[PDB]
């Protein structure tokens, strides 16, 4: 059993590439900013950066946001873009290097769902004139990145409810087989059912996420810091909210 | 305001392509099934037909489910596939087109799409009027406009849309009713899904507030759509809507109002 909080990745400098997965609308782009947001706190400079086709990083911030880096309204430190890159993954290993070798000290990337993102740690391995040397190389080294874990981790996000949670399964998994790290899970939209109330429909529910939890607990519980956050009533969005939201990510809502 | 049910869509008996689109987890796949579940009830046969790069039919009917056809298990009627397919966009959209081709040309009466991302859809459209070996482009060609064509004809092809009550769902819906509109492609159905509505004499500050904050959007889609859209109201249910008996369930209230007080 560890920390059910990200604190971790807060303690961690050495990372340089955080991703966060997760199935289709679980909260994925809601967790990449309260993360950054978090970080931003203690680093030098984050970069938040959306790939996912449809962007939410502005809706998100109410904030137009480009293929150009800017830096976050309310904020002196962080910054967001959104862009779009056999080979679709071609454009994308183009970004990450020269990315990677930018002046920002952490980025979060926010990408297309567990798909894209699992075609594409595949590939190399799939490939198995100079210039074909020349890709190769690259790709090679970017793939090392990956596997060294100081540099790379994935945060799975997930929501209780069986097609979710079976997404993060397999996603670890692969994460295991790619030998790529990976040891966060923002479980969220939790319903705690405020204290003193009977209220059939949230008794029923917090019964039936309850029995979700406990597994993932009970599964990893001992290798996994597993984050509880709270499904609230409004969306979360503006500055304002998200900082409020990504609190919990560090310090446990336990009501 | 025109009834806020699918009955239309039973009763449009031309209808060949029925594509069920919206946000990620909206609760797109939980649809197609509910609404294939009812056609095949009304029908000679209806094939559902996903190509997600998900393996949500399956799951979804405890089911294991291939790029081969095959009977729903307690139906007759019913079938369900699931499959996956110098530019880039442009290989992958020719896959796509070959599979409807393909299937188009089978006995199924009436064929439910679930697909990948608005995304993907969306480069679909915006590609075509963008767009013994070679003698070929001509044959892809035939196949484009032909497809494209069944698109543009609102007797064998609409959309229906999923959605939630929440800012980033209903953007999309809009957006997208809104190209379908730009691509001459029909759609007038809202399924609005996942509502949540207090059970009458609690009284339950959450459920209150947010049937509140849901209420006001909804009121919107209404005001907005009312007039052309049939605009569905599923309500938002305890367990995760899988195995027959319950789509089954579910799927009755896209035909009849769930209406409680
Ligand atoms: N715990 C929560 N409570 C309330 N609203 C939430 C919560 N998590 C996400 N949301 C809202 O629901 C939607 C889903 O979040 P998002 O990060 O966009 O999911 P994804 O990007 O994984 O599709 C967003 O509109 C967000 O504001
Ligand atoms: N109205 C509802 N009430 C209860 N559970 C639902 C409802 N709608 C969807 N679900 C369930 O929520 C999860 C996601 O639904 P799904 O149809 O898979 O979304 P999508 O196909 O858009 O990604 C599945 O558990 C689904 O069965
Ligand atoms: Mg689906
Ligand atoms: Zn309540």
């Amino acid at each position: 059993s560890m920390e059910p909080t990200l604190q971790s990745i807060l303690d961690q400098r050495s990372l340089r590439w955080i991703f966060v997965g997760g199935k289709g609308g679980v909260g994925k782009t809601t967790t990449s900013c309260s993360l950054a947001i978090q970080l931003a706190k203690v680093r030098r400079s984050v970069l938040l950066l959306s790939t996912d086709p449809a962007h939410n990083l502005s809706d998100a911030f109410s904030q137009k946001f480009g293929k150009e880096a800017r830096l976050v309204e309310g904020f002196d430190n962080l910054y967001a873009m959104e862009i779009d890159p056999i080979d679709e993954a071609m454009s994308f290993a183009e970004v990450l290097k020269q990315v990677n070798s930018l002046s920002y000290e952490t980025i979060v990337f926010d990408t297309a769902p567990t798909g894209h993102t699992l075609r594409f740690l595949q590939f190399p391995t799939v490939l198995e004139m100079e210039k074909l040397d020349s890709l190769r190389v690259t790709i090679s080294e970017v793939n090392a990145q990956f596997k060294d874990e100081r540099l790379t981790t994935f945060v799975c996000v997930c929501i209780p409810e069986f097609l979710s949670l079976y997404e993060t399964e397999r996603m670890i998994q692969e994460l295991a087989n790619y030998g790529i790290d990976t040891h966060c899970i923002v479980v969220n939209q939790l319903l705690f059912p405020k204290p003193g109330s009977d209220c059939e429909q949230c008794t029923a529910r917090r019964r039936m996420q309850k029995k979700y939890l406990d597994q993932i607990e009970e599964l990893y519980d001992e290798e996994f810091n597993v984050v509880k956050m709270p499904l609230l009533v409004e969306e979360v969005r503006g500055k304002e909210r998200l900082e409020k939201f990504s609190e919990m990510l560090i310090k446990p809502f336990v009501p």
